[PDB]
């Protein structure tokens, strides 16, 4: 399309006033942007925003094309010990339901606030990926059999769980709030403290130490299926988590005055909290070792974790501690 | 038979309370139960909807548009063939953002259902992937896409229906706004007529025509192929749709009063009123294929077999000048 602008190919506007409303550019803001229409896409600002929508968009899987019938047969057999079955159902009752709680609060809460389309237009990807991943655990427990009114409400009957999901509610915050605004330093601070606690500390550390006790799993040959859909969750969760550092550094640096010694403090202190909680877990999930794992490993790794999502928002690590799981970072080809 | 161990132990011996009751879910208003839980679903048609939602993943640029290019460039197309693609890119560029929008800003919050939610997560995507297209459309002809993006500010019959989309979406994302209340319900209600049955199963398919007529020619094909994926996402939108108003009915009785019916039936009518006012406004003349005159007829025709959907009467009685649109 670098050819002559045919005549007739513009559209003659009948509202003569009506031009004064096309967006510009450099008047787009990721929060509290009132002076220009959200509903058009155009002109893009936040390129890291669409990219991460187009690359979502290029990762399109279903639980359903996963054939399960070697995990069923695994499952079914006394191959598995009590010990391995123990971590599978730990883990897919903490999942079940933690997926639910990152989509809503995607709709409920941070939609309303994201006043750029760009950015919207990638969390409807990621809340629609946040649905596939729902429907994963679905799939799992009916392809396996297991009752599913007892995985999907494991966060209500398992204290390890429980503990990681209710910290969670507590750092939504006000968000949920009709009448919460982002429009001063405290209500934004508050917003920015809800994408900590759902893309750093959700997504970014509650998950990763699931992937690996489900990795684990498959690398041994092992549960592949369930291992299979985990790798698909990963790449997306992955992208969950690169946009969510993107929206809060964006949001820092449009806005510099809401990121104080204070409110650092204070989400170091979340993080710290969060590591505790997310081994506490790893230490009900394998109170003794399965091959290759032991709750102690966690103790460095989520530490490690949590040290290299502090770095990508501008904060210092603190535990300085080495990654057990070197394997996690190697490229899947799905 | 199962093998020991399969079974995850509580150690809240306690919370099994909390476990839902498969019937005390409710579409609205239910905040007995739990509604992060998805199981047991209860809503199948819900349910049904998503995983047909889900096997219909498409992306517009996975679609050529080399043809439709040599074709906008050249001197082939008049300049009312032109002014028909224009328009109604113009009002499906933005109109996308405001259905989508709505689904989580008005809609999420007060269907309380998860099944359900499932099914609006797929919807609201497929609507992102709708913008995105008129997004391609515009950047693969080289179209001036602040001019195409701003034409529901720019052009007057489109403006009318964007700014009655905008009445009848209520006071739904007022913060004050509730459902637990008859008053309520129906405003809430009204909403979903307005997005599902009239914004999506009124102006959407009269533009759908529009624009697959040319298809149907051989003209921009890229652009037509686009529309029939966007057609085929736009059934389930509309079946879903029909559905959440007839099972909140169902399970709100009360709410349906001949006042309410009536209420909606005039919706109907200025939403019949606005399309034919657009259509004529897209053919001044007449281009092969088409005629202000068949709109008259068509935006009749669906709008009655809409009012059937969710129990009202037809009141048109006209019929279907596009027979090829049911094929
Ligand atoms: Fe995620
Ligand atoms: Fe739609
Ligand atoms: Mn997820
Ligand atoms: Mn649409």
């Amino acid at each position: 399309s670098s050819g002559l602008v045919p005549r007739g190919s513009h559209m003659q506007a009948d509202i003569l006033d009506g031009k004064q409303k096309r967006v510009n550019l450099n008047s787009k803001r990721l929060v509290n942007c009132n002076q220009v229409d959200v509903n058009q896409l155009v002109p893009i600002k936040y390129k890291w925003a669409w990219e991460h929508y187009l690359n979502g968009c290029a990762n399109n899987w279903l639980p359903t094309e996963i054939p399960m019938g070697k995990d069923i047969e695994l499952w079914k057999s006394d191959r598995l010990s009590e010990d391995e079955r123990r971590v599978i159902l730990l883990n897919l009752g903490f999942f079940s339901t933690a997926e639910s709680l990152v989509g809503n609060n995607i709709v409920l809460a941070i939609f309303k606030h994201v006043t750029n389309p760009e950015a919207r237009q990638y969390l409807l990807r990621q809340a629609f990926e946040e649905a596939v991943h729902t429907h994963t655990f679905l799939y799992i427990c009916e392809s396996l059999g297991l009752d599913e009114k007892e995985i999907f409400n494991a966060y209500n009957e398992r204290a390890a769980i429980k503990a990681k999901d209710d910290f969670q509610m507590e750092i939504t915050g006000k968000v949920l709030d009709p009448n919460f605004r982002t429009d001063s330093v405290e209500g934004l601070q508050e917003f920015v403290k809800n994408l900590v606690g759902y893309y750093i500390i959700m997504e970014g550390i509650f998950f990763y130490s699931g992937f690996v006790m489900i990795l684990s799993f498959h690398r041994q040959n092992k549960m592949i299926g369930i291992g299979e859909q985990y790798q698909y969750i990963l790449r997306d969760e992955t992208i969950h988590l690169n946009f969510g550092i993107d929206l809060i550094n964006g949001i820092k640096e449009e806005n510099p005055e809401i990121w104080t010694p204070e409110l650092q403090q204070e989400i170091v202190e979340l993080i710290k909290r969060a590591v505790d909680l997310e081994i506490e877990y790893a230490q009900d999930c394998l109170p003794r070792g399965i091959l290759g794992l032991r709750a102690s490993m966690f103790i460095d790794y989520v530490q490690h974790i949590a040290d290299r999502r502090l770095e990508r928002i501008g904060l210092k690590p603190i535990y300085h501690t080495k990654n057990p799981f070197p394997w996690m970072s190697e490229t899947i080809d799905l």
